[PDB]
């Protein structure tokens, strides 16, 4: 499967850390939503984009005395305008590939002048 997570054209503005928000090309909260792809399989996220450097985030909020994880990864490669982030890379930044307590997944720009445009996001099994 090539699962189409997003298709079309979505332009995002993000200029500075001081701002009112840090928007996303694409976001999921695994505890509050059905997952559109399987995290226990060996996935890749492929993003067709333009403009700002893009990152993929897997986050677990601080709970009790288990600390917050904010695992923010750059693509494995970007080629001809498509960034590819792999499970290996995110599982390494997250500390494990145990995504049980996973709270948030986002595809987000880093600060720029032009912002980022996304035309397509795909989940893929390796």
């Amino acid at each position: 499967a090539d699962i189409v997570l997003f298709s079309g054209s979505k332009h995002v503005e993000f200029t500075d850390w001081g701002g009112t928000d840090w928007p996303s090309a694409y976001e999921l909260q695994p505890p509050y939503q059905t997952m559109p792809f399987d995290l226990n399989k060996n996935f890749e996220i492929k993003v067709d984009y333009s403009g700002a450097d893009i990152v993929l985030i897997f986050a677990r909020w601080e709970h009790g005395s288990k600390p917050q994880i904010w695992a923010q990864i750059s693509p494995y490669y970007v080629v001809d305008g498509t960034a590819v982030f792999t499970k290996e890379q995110i599982a390494k930044a997250y500390g494990s590939d145990d995504f049980s307590d996973l709270d948030y997944i986002g595809v987000k720009p880093l600060p720029s002048a032009d912002g980022m445009t996304v035309t397509k996001i795909v989940a893929s099994y390796t």
